[PDB]
């Protein structure tokens, strides 16, 4: 079997109902829902507190067959919290920010260096200190040196960074450590200024990235593999009335794409699955849709 | 009319069905004073800082609806209110460490708001109001209190002690000592004094507090009687009217509502004894309801 570790943060979510939500955790759940665990196991890597909100999260994740054995619990921290009306965040002291700055960080990183795949988003980098970002980048390099592959989702939240220049510098270091990049085009527009998709693709290959997957909302997905012709796969047009909530469209697309791509499927079939997944998700309220209990 | 400014923090409150409201020790007190005084005799001003968000807005409107004036409360672009979460036997969870309220003395309106406050008849704050401020901000506040008193204002302190908000017991001790050297009326919850300074006879709690300079010491003893000691005068000792224990639903806000009831009377010409009676009456009613702020209709 192969193993993927998904690194980032999941918060307490308020919308009045209470759940949980985080871009990378959403992605982890959709991968786990779609793969044969004999082919690929999904590990979420974060930190939480020893409180009962953290517990309820861990429990639900185990119910989704997401392995949390590399997630840490920190006695004097809580999860971050966000509220949906507009988003409001109470996340600047989250346990998740500190997973690379504890006494257990080292052993966890030695375990992760041996993983087949490591995945993280722009948010996963944003929440780390400059020093923790360095440690994470070194882990990625070590994993790749051992034959592992690094996947990055460019999910861009300017409010989490000190400046546009800081994000650019950190994304540049990240792309130089990346094998597969998921780039939401609007996010590349926002971060780097508006540029033709061909230049977005080119500069990303120039950073060293072999496989660049460009997500374009309702426009088609472009997959560019260095030295190969472009793959162009249209989305699953739904009538307007079936679209209820576009939250997690992007995160679930990355999930569907990897469920296929990391179990032997073509880039075209991986894109088809990303589109099918995102299309399903947007027809139900909430980031995480009801599990298919009986397929 | 006289003006009292009440200074501290009100947070976004979640309680779990899951409901959203707002709560904070000094805000609860402000609301309870505002519910019981003649606006011609005494106006109530809450002094804090909030966000520009709609949570801050729902708070401001709600307080306006209670006749609390918010003109000296700041709205901060890049900050949100603190937020807390109650799970119900209750557990409390906090996300309060970047709340706007922490920074009201570190802004560009700070000096000018303080200039208005220096001229007020009464300034009131609690130990929580002090805990959330940086050392530098605490010093400016203490400076404001001195200026106010030199102008003939009176300073009122509620010792509400929350050790989680402080760096150390030593730090709390130092800042309380400084506060009490600047205080005219001190509401001392006796369990808080025991926790902060070690268990000592109530007579010594009273004496040391007079010794620090405080003229009127009001000791809250939960179900036990209220003791009011005014320097140079015999002790005043006022029991609550006994309440059947099954009617006690939620002791939340008991102490904050007692201070409010006391001040609604004491600051409008009433005796220490009637002020204590109204403290007890207010607290008695309050604890018979779920939530810090009971319904207007429920009031004494």
């Amino acid at each position: 079997s192969k193993k993927i570790a998904v690194i980032g943060e999941c918060m307490i979510e308020l919308s009045v109902k209470r759940g949980f939500g985080g871009d990378t955790l959403n992605t982890s759940v959709y991968i786990a829902r779609q793969v044969d665990p004999a082919a690929l196991t999904v590990h979420y890597v974060t930190a939480l507190g020893t409180d009962s909100f953290s517990q309820q999260m861990l429990d639900a994740w185990h119910g989704e067959n997401v392995d949390t054995s590399l997630t840490q619990r920190m006695e004097n921290r809580l999860p971050g919290l966000y509220y949906i009306e507009t988003f409001y965040y109470w996340r600047n002291e989250a346990a998740a920010k500190f997973w690379l700055a504890s006494e257990q960080s080292a052993a966890i990183c030695e375990e992760l260096a041996n993983f087949d795949y490591l995945y993280l988003s722009g948010i996963s980098l944003a929440i780390l200190s400059p020093t923790s970002r360095e440690k994470l980048l070194s882990l990625l390099r070590e994993c790749r040196a051992k034959g592992g592959k690094v996947i990055f989702d460019n999910n861009y939240r300017p409010r989490l960074w000190a400046s546009k220049e800081e994000t650019q510098q950190v994304y540049q270091q990240m792309l130089e450590c990346t094998d597969i990049a998921f780039l939401t085009l609007d996010d590349e527009d926002a971060l780097w200024g508006q540029q033709p998709v061909e230049d977005v693709i080119a500069r990303t290959h120039n950073a060293g990235v072999k496989e660049v997957v460009v997500k374009r909302g309702a426009d088609s997905c472009l997959v560019s593999i260095a030295g190969e012709a472009l793959v162009d796969v249209p989305a699953v047009k739904l009538p307007k009335e079936k679209v209820i909530d576009t939250t997690a469209a992007g995160d679930s697309f990355s999930a569907g794409y990897l469920a296929v791509r990391l179990t032997g499927g073509s880039a075209e079939n991986a894109a088809k699955r990303g589109h099918l997944t995102a299309s399903t998700v947007i027809q139900y309220r909430g980031a995480i849709i009801p599990r298919e209990a009986m397929p």
